[PDB]
């Protein structure tokens, strides 16, 4: 009965997407993408972006760890675990053939796998970042900092795809039918937003409904909820193990320039996204397992 | 009341899309795109591609002209005329303010214009090609070939975007309301196919539904049907003025490897697509005037 | 025996290249590239950009004309004339067989032509811009702006290559012998700088060694000097026919924030690049006819 | 005083570069790049590619292992080991200060690092592949295949740079000084060819002049020599642990269609490249530490 609570969330989330970002924000957005080695700024960071002096300083405190061999391996090990959990817990009778029947060519199915690959690789990095932000605020604690194995502090595996931004069907791009797929997900996952993951799948409307439609019955089953706690506890372990110490408390929030009250709302906001992220990692894993 | 007849189109169309093309075909596809200087193979040429040795040979007979200063200016003057025609015959309200209110940012509206630019540039080039193919078959005639102004034989203005293929929501990609928006168009336009320019617009569903919604009432008004005659007449004039003579008769079809039967079917296919291309040139013009 | 008088420029040129440009200036560079529809910022515009508030202002005033059918055709008509001129004045030996025998493959020779095309397309546009800036300052006149044919004000031929920036071997990149070919070019062309064109061709040092060596004997022959004057005059004529009036005189330069002392230097600097731009249009034409 | 014996190479090496590779071979070249996740076909694979039916068959059999977490981790640990090794064996002064003073902007130095990054990531993967071909042929043995940890069989970390092909100044591109730096490199490393990485560094000839000059004294110091053997041993150990069994014996090479004469020749060619990739791994590690 291992299970992860969806927090209270009073808070209005105010993402700054990349197509609206001003030049100052877009610089941090670029540093973020380059450092992780991902071609998309996640909604979580679009949302912490609203509290921009916090985001700026938090990222600055976190960026050194993100650049390390340790952080590459820690994220990669969360992807592997998800691949392990979902393969053991759920039946994946594939869908390459289902897609062929629908009309999809081998080229197209390639392009889809390539999109799911991006998020497969990128989400454990956002999860760990989310975790550090939320736990730093909540506990005021200093995390990581140990020397240990010197190879842990080495530069991460260096190749990366950072351009272009994946094609994403935003919520105001959406027509009616797709809007209902988008409402169906928000409700099912209990989120006020559509993940970048689904939006990029949505470029292929008929493909997204098929995939989501196979994933939906697995959400909040006990094995899913167990698996999600597991993924969550591993991001908590990566937080404890950062190569460069990370502290960003409520008081560092004030010093960064936020009111006490804005810090309270930020905590609700990051707690929501942090809870979202262990779930999307199972979610993306599922889509990718079907795709093979 | 000048009108140009929608022909009979008994014939099944069988386009080989780029994501399906094999190595041999993809190579002619690359030469096509490179010469015209467009990043997409048009449905017209996808469809004539089914009759591959005719398509191969016809393209060979036409490409010398396509590479010329003459052909660049003839295509460009067709765009200019359509801009001229639609600007006068139609009151087209600006509508970027609507898009803004729907939630589209200044950057997104930019990307949308960039897509319309592609087709605004490329469709006169496909229109003239489809005209050469059609009339060569019907009349057996040898068109152009005059020396004239030596500058007409000069290399065309050199710059092109060749990549990537635009993002198109193909018909099997399409979801619910979009399959009915696609249906709406097929019917209104009397076509069995959805054009590439709509599919590219389809990446922004909400933007398609009401760009199209604004254009639909214009189709087959007298000023529309007349503007279309004008565009069709000008492609016939560019056909007569080709700097390298083009002949591809019915008997060349047979020589190419086609049967009498297949050639009969090809004539129906090219006539339908040829008819389509003057309509789509006004259509794209309309979209693009809306988007100022 | 006709020729373009080389101006005297004692003035130091201080180009801001794209790889040192700050955010604000990159934003203007970007807009310049998107409107011209070329992938590179000219050394001409890099040197004017030093006197930044004047550059910013000459560009806002000129850009309305740059976006027009008139400006696209006028620039393109200068490319045609240079092709005509060099073709009739010079017997140019083909060099692709000699490239082949040096080791160059078909694709490579193709890459070489593609780069040449970029400058064959772009440079007349810079020539006209430079002419406008120079004459506006020398004469104080308002140029163009007559109503005339409505089509001249239409949007220009709409698709372009903006990315990536051409691979250019800068002077501080060059090793010994490439620094000697750069020295040669400078003295023969009478310039204190290396054009973007040669640096781009310099990606293939041996090809540049060849194409420059075949061009050089033709430099400042009578047929060159007369053709150059004619190219020049075409730019001056392009100036009087601009769709949207352009005035940027000394009084305007002062108002933009320049001193008296900086305006005299700017007049010198633009004067030297203006003279230059007639020569580079012919030079790449020779290049490009060598490579047929 | 440990050292890797250089093998006698009598054989003429005959690489098909990406810019000459035909359609069939380019499609093998593609798959190799999309599996390794690098944007370049290595010269080792270019030379084995001459023996094309053997090349196709050795890659079909090795590709199952290359697609695995094991292979990703194992290649990555070779990168980690060389960093560790050159770091504790050598005190390497920074060079970015001299690059600055030479004229290199912050972005250019950034670009150079990004190119170094590529090889830093890819080369271990080419080391291991080359090791499998050499040992397979020399010993007739089946390599890897034991079940072990299930995770080893999982899909590798799923993101890559596959385009564009790095800018590489080939030997028929090079001019005067470059040819002599290339000459220096060949004799110093005892190779009758230039590696992809020096030709890439060569886009910036003065950078290559500087980075190679700082390396060359270190070449064949005891420390270098001893470290190179270690890297070589770990490749040999990666070979015994391949997730999916690999056999490609001389007998196998006969079935693929090689004579006995070509197989002797192929054994000499792969042997010389096999020896070489242990060195290039240390070599670029050095450049990269020079450039921190």
């Amino acid at each position: 009965h291992l299970q992860l609570p969806r927090p209270v969330c009073e808070a209005i989330i105010r993402p700054v997407p990349e197509h609206r970002a001003d030049q100052e924000l877009s610089e941090i957005y670029r540093d973020l993408k380059a450092t992780f080695g991902v071609p998309w700024v996640g909604v979580i960071t679009q949302a912490v972006a609203y509290y921009r002096p916090f985001f700026a300083e938090a990222w600055r405190r976190f960026a050194p760890s993100a650049k390390t061999h340790f952080f590459e391996r820690a994220s990669d090990d969360i992807r592997i675990r998800s691949w392990e959990l979902m393969g053991q817990s759920f039946v994946i009778e594939g869908q390459t053939d289902r897609l062929r029947e629908m009309g999809y060519s081998v080229r197209e199915i390639g392009q889809i796998r390539a999109v799911l690959d991006i998020f497969d690789y990128g989400n454990p990095k956002y999860l760990i970042f989310a975790t550090a932000i939320k736990e730093g605020l909540l506990s005021g604690r200093t995390f990581g900092g140990a020397a240990g194995d010197a190879r842990c502090h080495f530069p991460r595996s260096p190749i990366c795809q950072i351009d272009p931004i994946p094609v994403m069907v935003e919520e105001h791009h959406a027509g009616g039918t797709l809007s209902q797929v988008y409402a169906d997900i928000k409700q099912t996952l209990q989120l006020p937003f559509i993940n970048s993951d689904y939006k990029a799948m949505a470029r292929w409307p008929s493909y997204l409904e098929q995939a989501w439609g196979a994933l939906k019955p697995c959400i909040d089953t006990p094995a899913y909820q167990a698996g999600r706690f597991d993924i969550n506890a591993r991001a908590l372990a990566a937080l404890d193990a950062l190569p460069t110490a990370y502290r960003m408390s409520r008081d560092d929030a004030l010093q960064a320039g936020l009111s006490e009250a804005q810090t309270d709302e930020l905590i609700q906001v990051i707690s929501l996204f942090q809870w979202m992220l262990s779930g999307i990692v199972l979610n993306v894993t599922h889509f990718k397992q079907q795709a093979l």
